């Protein structure tokens, strides 16, 4: 009754970048008109675009709607955004659904887009500040990266997984190295073409063709790995290689009835047969994904060994590995063409991105049942599992 | 199916006033407390907090998430916030409302919250500004109020709408006056007491608890009203006088099932019958509700003269004039308490403010079938139907 | 050899008060006109401006030369700003006189300004911030009044000078009181109007004269001065109000040979005999004024006792105790209409507001010969020697 | 009587360049310890320090005095800073030699230092905007760069000049490009080496050592410079490539009384013979060069064509191009080793810089008399004679 017709997604960009001066929307513009034409769809017939983003301080008014109108989709139509962290990109697409489960709406673009290099910096100023040095505040660390119960960076809520689940450094930069070589091998057998749509920087001194993901390291070796010094925790085990890094992209998914997309002549790459939310104590966030695909499973009744294809987001070595080591699905369905601490975490987007990654891949290899994962700050997860026609 | 067993508000706080340097999730979480105690549920059993807000920005991570964590409801349960400009607030509880039509939820606290008083400036600063001066842009403009295709004011949006609609400034003075009186009379004659749920103004040398709409002025000589200046066109309409303002506050409801409401023997508030959202012109952002709230009676079966009351939210003289003599609903039974002209317009919350005033307005008459409705920047507008029982 | 043929300055204004939008190149160009008209010198004969002044930043180039511009010095003539802290505006009359003691100029108008209330807040941002929190400066402070060298406030200086001198908190309150109490009876006696020039404020709803040492708290009670809080140390004994403010206000004095000066008839207010400036250890920056006084007056061939009458500016009460216990002269004949701690201590000024009182009670008294002298942030003194004729 | 015992200056750095985050009082002190070391000075012999500096915003109290402390000259001695923008570095020596010359100073260390790259931008914030936007403003161009008077910048002064005089772009740009070639020769031949002291760059992951004048363009085309676009009048002819940069450097001379160096054995690099300032019209500030430099050659009793070499500093080439034309002495005698167009212009160094190019060029070349001189912001020039001993 609702299926996925097509997806997208620009490439994940490098913090201060490909994309350092590209406002989120105009991404977004692109994953909007790309879904479009490969569902064979026209803007006109869009009900309403939903895209999760974390950080919009000063780029305008709800940029959901700035990114629809220039992808081309008409004033008749609606569109905002929301926000669930790095579970928004995933989530706006379970919101899409009901939408249409609810009879509210026809067809939807949903996803998720962040411009992690354009947040700025600001401060609370109206009253003046009679004298004294005040704080400029890094609206990408205080709003996206920050635990508001704690006060310490989620990177630390993977130090205290890690301590939990008695992660040792090794295994976790053994996880990061697997990532990146897993994400580099794709990249290079043209795994990612399919659901890259390359985005065209703008730019008067000349433009420029973005169709490759520029964070994944060629390369990747544990020798290497091993010399970095921990990032957070200056006695831990996370450091900047076994941790995800800050990134800039966008990605979506158009959203009609399965006996709608039958109509067009459309082939749909996925049906959603459900989703879940569930919450977890903040210090230990990274491990929602838990009750989180628990509970996903349950709905659609599948068994954790069921599953063919599975992408579980990759934010923190120690956090994936206590995911998988719980859940005990098989390791080498799990992020086939690398995760998060390769392809990058552009937050707001990663939702939808993991979920191109997974669905164009469940079609080239014939996969049918699935899953899409992540943990989320304040100490949740979201879940939704896919079956393929 | 769908009901309203609570709901609650703090009082509209004032810019720069009442709450001042209060964090839109504190005012949140006040409201969310009170939803349960109102209906008589425990924090425990909220499934979901949903709560639009469009200036979030140094807030911290998932202020939605801040919100539910100091109201009482466990880690257990999960929050997001949504961004549908001055309709996220009703929009918001549509969206819980479909968390349980979908069978996906079983208790959902949504409504709307709001600072823009402690709304920050911001700048891009991570590619540093070579040479020359550069703008600290007030968030609170930038992403709430300017319009992100024409960059004017909201209050040139009202501009286009008066002369499309050819209304004098006297007109629009007439309904600013009207709005007034109706809020200075039943705010006297304490028709807004059952609504409020008073709010905490915490204070390090003299605490303070505020439980009155501060904005409201007393005494609304309609001779004053046609002494003020217009506060965009050099010589348009528009004024202070005739237009909404900058406003802090946070409102809510509780949803739950109409069986499920009924094993809890709670007395519901009214049953949602429907609801919509259309896209209209950008440049008269303002005639929203009125394709809206066609849609949404067009839905309910429901004829506009059937209305028993209504609520079409007070962005401006212009606008509120507008959408009453097009949809040419009994403009006695709109804004019976007064409208956010004399009330406060606490965007992200504005959706769920009028929301509750609609709720317990509709209780103290005896309405059976009212309506509340908003239009939204961009050029959209929400709509939803609410039937007692 | 160089006399002071005149001199002015404005009332001191309290911080963010009289003067909190006045730039001081304003102040200064009253303060200008004023010594010219005093004199009976014109504009046209004046053939350098020197201005000591600390916080220009954001003025624009060169206040000096703004301020003798805006006076009608005309433009063949020079202006320069010039910074050795609140040693400034003593010193520019010493460069001054150098000036003409050279024979590179025939007459000089000197002295200091000083707007504390517009010093911005500030950045360098020009490298950009790639991802972190950073702070907006308040120059006053940072440029103003923290030791470079270790890193804390002068009034940590001088809570050194109170523990090494063995200066009680009662001793300290004592001076205060009585420094207020001196000023409020000088200002009630009229002993201040030779002195100040009014400065007047424009404005678009009525223009402000402004001729009163506003900072001047009438009445002031010991009981209240000991029931304040340290300002600097927990275990402190410096507050606010045994402190100098933070004060806007300008001052200075004209400058010519005896011999020019008799020429044209004037009657000077007193003879430049000698000055001096040494350095001492910065964490003790308040103690400068004991080797810069004795230099000063080795240099004139005067004995401690040979003084009439003695300004030593009172930066803070600790300081200016050590200052008169160390040096021994009558504290009856130091500061006899009050110092800093009740008048004001807008920095880049001071030492030629200290100046301006001086002359102007040498010559209501008939006094023959008199000092004046300041501590300089960073460790050092500057004292001045004047003779009257 | 006083004599320039030493001289030594930094290689001058591209705007952001190789100094891009150097405080100016780092420089500063490499400088103060050089021209000690070159004289067989020890720093505890130093009176006092006196350094030109117009952007210390945001360095800390007194940024001469932090200078001088770092390079060990002692707390018992004294400095401070001044500002006669770009004449500020020259002006500083003669100060200098006034302190000797009235016997108040035996040994003094006199010059400017700048740190174009590290200048702050700022914003007035006691008051507190209410709401909108307010800018954040860059003090090198609003401090430095912009006439006070006038509103525009010291590169629309030179426009002024150019019509006035009228000098094509093309006489302008011939200029331009003889002052790099002749700059780059020198560097080549090593001519810099003398005067240039290292500076060491702290860099946590390895230092660098900077002994080159960065901002010198090796091969410079005509070409090129006939292709660029005016940069501040769109039918203008002064562009970036004959105007001089933005750029960090500082610069000292050490002084002291011809008497007091033979007691020493010094062989001083010059006897300062005379110096003089003059104001002139801000809107052609760039001819104050002119009748500067005929005062001090009058108080020198000197011809124009008495002197062999002369360092006049290059703003601009339309004012370089005037000064020249109207003075008429042999161009081939001025700026032999290039001028501020190719090497740079730090402001309140610049004085000291073409200072210390003019001491060692006149030591190698065996010039009897030097001349130097620089135009002012505002409208001022200052020039100095030199002798050879
Ligand atoms: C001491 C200092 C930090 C206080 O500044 P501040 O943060 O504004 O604190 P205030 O000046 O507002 O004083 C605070 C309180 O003490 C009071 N107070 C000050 N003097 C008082 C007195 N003589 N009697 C009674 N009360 C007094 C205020 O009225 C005030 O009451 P409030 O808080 O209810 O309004 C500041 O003035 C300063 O730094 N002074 C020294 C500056 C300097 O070092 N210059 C160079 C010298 S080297
Ligand atoms: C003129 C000025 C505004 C330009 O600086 P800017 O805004 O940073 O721009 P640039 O310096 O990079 O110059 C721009 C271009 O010309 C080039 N250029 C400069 N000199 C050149 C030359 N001699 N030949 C060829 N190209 C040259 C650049 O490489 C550049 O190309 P790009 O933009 O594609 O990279 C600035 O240097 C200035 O204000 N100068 C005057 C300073 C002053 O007034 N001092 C005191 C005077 S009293
Ligand atoms: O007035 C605005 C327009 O109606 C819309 O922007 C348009 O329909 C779409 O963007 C598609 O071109
Ligand atoms: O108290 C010590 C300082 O002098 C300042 O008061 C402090 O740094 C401000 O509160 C913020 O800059
Ligand atoms: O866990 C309970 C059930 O087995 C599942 O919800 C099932 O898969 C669906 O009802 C669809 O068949
Ligand atoms: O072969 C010539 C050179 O490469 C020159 O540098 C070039 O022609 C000019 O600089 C163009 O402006
Ligand atoms: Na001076």
């Amino acid at each position: 009754s609702i299926v996925i017709a097509s997806a997208a997604r620009t490439a994940v960009g490098s913090f201060n970048g490909a994309f350092a001066n590209t406002p989120a929307h105009e991404l977004g513009a692109t994953v909007i008109s790309a879904v479009l034409e490969r569902a064979g769809v026209a803007a006109g017939e869009v009900n309403e675009v939903i895209l999760g983003q974390v950080l919009p301080a000063g780029e305008g008014q709800n940029p959901a709607r700035q990114a629809a109108m220039k992808a081309g989709v008409p004033q008749e139509a609606t569109a905002w955004g929301m926000n669930q962290l790095c579970g928004s990109g995933l989530r706006a697409v379970a919101l899409g659904m009901q939408q249409i489960a609810t009879g509210d709406a026809s067809i939807i673009v949903a996803g998720g887009m962040e411009s992690m290099s354009m947040a700025p910096h600001c401060a609370h100023l109206r009253g003046g500040v009679k004298m004294g040095d005040f704080k400029m505040i890094d609206t990408m660390i205080k709003d996206g990266l920050t635990d508001a119960f704690y006060g310490y960076h989620m990177g630390t809520t993977a130090e205290n997984v890690a301590k939990q689940w008695q992660l040792s450094r090794d295994e976790q930069d053994a996880f990061a190295v697997a990532s990146q070589n897993k994400a580099e091998a794709a990249q290079k057998d043209g795994r990612f073409k399919d659901e890259i749509v390359p985005f065209i920087v703008k730019g008067r001194k000349g433009d420029i063709t973005v169709d490759a993901d520029e964070y994944i390291r060629h390369g990747a070796t544990l020798d290497s790995m091993a010399k970095l010094r921990p990032a957070f925790d200056k006695e831990g085990t996370v450091t900047a290689g076994n941790a995800s890094g800050l990134n800039d992209g966008a990605a979506a998914a158009l959203l009609m009835s399965e006996a709608e997309a039958s109509r067009r002549g459309i082939q749909p790459l996925g049906r959603i047969v459900s989703w879940a939310t569930v919450g977890v104590d903040p210090k230990v966030m990274g491990t929602g994904p838990i009750p989180a695909s628990r509970k996903a499973l349950e709905r659609a009744g599948w068994k954790i060994g069921d599953l063919d294809l599975v992408e579980a987001n990759e934010a923190f070595a120690a956090q994936a590995c206590a995911v998988n080591k719980d859940l005990g699905w098989d390791p080498s369905i799990v992020n086939v063409n690398g995760g998060a601490i390769a392809i990058g975490n552009p937050i707001g987007a990663s939702g939808a991105r993991i979920l191109n990654t997974l669905l164009f891949e469940m079609k080239r290899r014939g996969a049918r049942k699935g899953l899409a994962t992540l943990c989320i700050g304040g100490g949740m997860g979201v879940a939704m599992c896919i079956e393929s026609l």
